[PDB]
């Protein structure tokens, strides 16, 4: 039994990289097309697992080569690919990605086979989800599976960390069966309504979020680093600053680098300067897999800048 | 030796509908994904292989999988592949079009392997050139390519047709080797200066093109037929009424039927209205290659319209 379980996505990202980003009327010219590995549900097991967690992945990818190529690489990086479904006649989901020259990017996905991820499916995953310390997901798959792992995780001590990406809004029934949340700033906004801007407004969409009642709400806000607030009190903690090249899993690197820094005993404001390295260095490099950094390459970087 | 020539692009065109145009920042989910065959090179190739053209197609694709299938694809549609170059380590043109719900489409095209279309490259293709009857091009592979295939023609006496698409100003050199130039409205007032508002200035623009040397210039005005100008005789030959949802593939179609129409020593009027009715129909359906319509799909129409 694993100790993580994540429960999310797979995609093969489809990405240029791009002069600027495209106006409505004309044709933007990209160079550099690759497809690399991605999916916030895969890019956050694969930090996990180069983290060096205990990592489980329950996810559906399709039965196209790619599909079958990931789910045999995931397991070089040692995360147990037991719920991991291939889906017959199915294509694996796929994100359209331009990337430009401030790191920037913008991102599109089609579901493909995420969409098979239902309720139903992850029945045989529901004894792994129980018998782990920690619950981590995203909202790149049906909702239906989403709430049905969070209300078994409940039943048997498991810790929910949700990361609303992308952005939508999301059930009471949902939000009471998660014990953190990691919200960015526009996702901030979706779920409560209240824009984050300051440390005031963080606090106000924080507090919205424990009204809902999520103990534990880290917002994150970029190179700004994170709003840390834990039932009413509030703080940021910052990140560290670098050079962007690709933003794209910066995100879901600081996710799967905080859930393991947890599950390893860090404290959470220690966890979260663990996460901020890990995703500063994957902030440094192209791509959504490709950029996410081994365990050793995060320990040298907070032995530099302690 | 074939008789008509196409050289072009070939490009594998990833569609997405999406509900808003894609900006950076938050990941948008979409919907039917697809992977079309595209390129204007590939589409006026198809085009008129449909419409059974004795036709060969000079093109640079990549070594992905896409680019090894549609040169064995293009085998299949009756075109002659001789020309067509697998480039090493290089993946096939591409543009990814996200349309999105809310009416403009946002497109970003990366010429990868069509960039290696040189005037070098196709030094092995000059013979076919010259023995060709027709050399249609566009302008989605290099400047270079494709001024030396249209000198090459000259002195061959090999027709030159030239469809001006996508739009950008050309040299003298060029267009004096020029028999026959496609543009549509953009085209024609990117290449001359003069926009077209009305039938007077339909043949500004066209006089203008005369002037550098172009026999017969067909201005494709959209739903509004085309303005045809033969050595300075200009008229209007109005197109089909139909339920226009895709343009995608239109002036593709248009092209590689006009030209397999001359073939069939259709008197010109009479190629330019058959070629309307092949890019009527393919008006009515999605996506490149997969709006385009056979000969017996043409007849049919024609039959049913006369
Ligand atoms: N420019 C940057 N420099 C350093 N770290 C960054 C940078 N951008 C993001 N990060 C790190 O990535 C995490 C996620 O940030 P963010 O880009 O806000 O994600 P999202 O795009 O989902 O809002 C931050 O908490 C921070 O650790
Ligand atoms: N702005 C654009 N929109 C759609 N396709 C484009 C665009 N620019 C280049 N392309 C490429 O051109 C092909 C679209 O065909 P196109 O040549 O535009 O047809 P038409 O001859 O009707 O203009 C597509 O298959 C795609 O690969
Ligand atoms: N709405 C339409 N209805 C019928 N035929 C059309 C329509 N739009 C384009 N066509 C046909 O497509 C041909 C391509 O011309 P045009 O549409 O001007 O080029 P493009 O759309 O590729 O820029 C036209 O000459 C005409 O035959
Ligand atoms: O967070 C980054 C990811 O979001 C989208 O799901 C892409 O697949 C990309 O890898
Ligand atoms: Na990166
Ligand atoms: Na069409």
């Amino acid at each position: 039994m694993n100790k993580l379980v994540v429960l999310g996505s797979v995609n093969a990202d489809h990405v240029l990289q791009v002069p600027s980003f495209p106006r409505p009327g004309e044709t933007l010219h990209g160079r550099n097309y690759q497809v690399i590995p991605g999916g916030k549900g895969a890019n956050q097991a694969v930090a996990a697992a180069r983290m060096q967690a205990d990592v489980g992945f329950i996810a559906c990818v399709g039965d196209d080569s790619f599909g079958i190529n990931i789910r045999e690489s995931f397991k070089l990086d040692g995360i147990n690919t037991a719920g991991v479904k291939l889906q017959p006649n199915c294509p694996t989901g796929i994100a359209m990605i331009q990337v430009s020259d401030s790191g920037e990017n913008s991102i599109c996905i089609s579901a493909e086979a995420n969409a098979k991820l239902t309720a139903a499916a992850i029945e045989p995953d529901l004894a792994a989800i129980r018998d782990a310390r920690y619950l981590l997901m995203q909202l790149e798959t049906p909702l239906d599976g989403i709430l049905k792992a969070a209300q078994e995780a409940k039943t048997a001590k498991t810790n929910v960390i949700l990361n609303p990406a992308p952005a939508r809004e999301l059930p009471d029934e949902l939000l009471k069966c998660v014990d953190l949340i990691t919200p960015n700033e526009t996702e901030a906004e979706v779920l409560t309504g209240i824009t984050v801007y300051d440390d005031s407004s963080a606090q106000q969409a924080a507090d919205a979020l424990h009204c809902k009642g999520i103990e534990i709400v880290i917002i994150t806000l970029g190179s700004k680093g994170v709003w840390l607030s834990q039932n009413g009190r509030g703080q940021r903690i910052p990140g560290f600053v670098v050079k962007a090249t690709d933003t794209t899993a910066a995100g879901d690197t600081f996710n799967g680098a905080l859930v393991t820094g947890l599950l390893q005993e860090m404290p959470l404001e220690s966890a979260i300067k663990f996460a901020h390295a890990a995703a500063a260095i994957s902030v440094t490099r192209f791509g959504a897999q490709t950029s996410i950094p081994t365990r050793a390459e995060v320990e040298a970087f907070l032995a530099e800048h302690s």
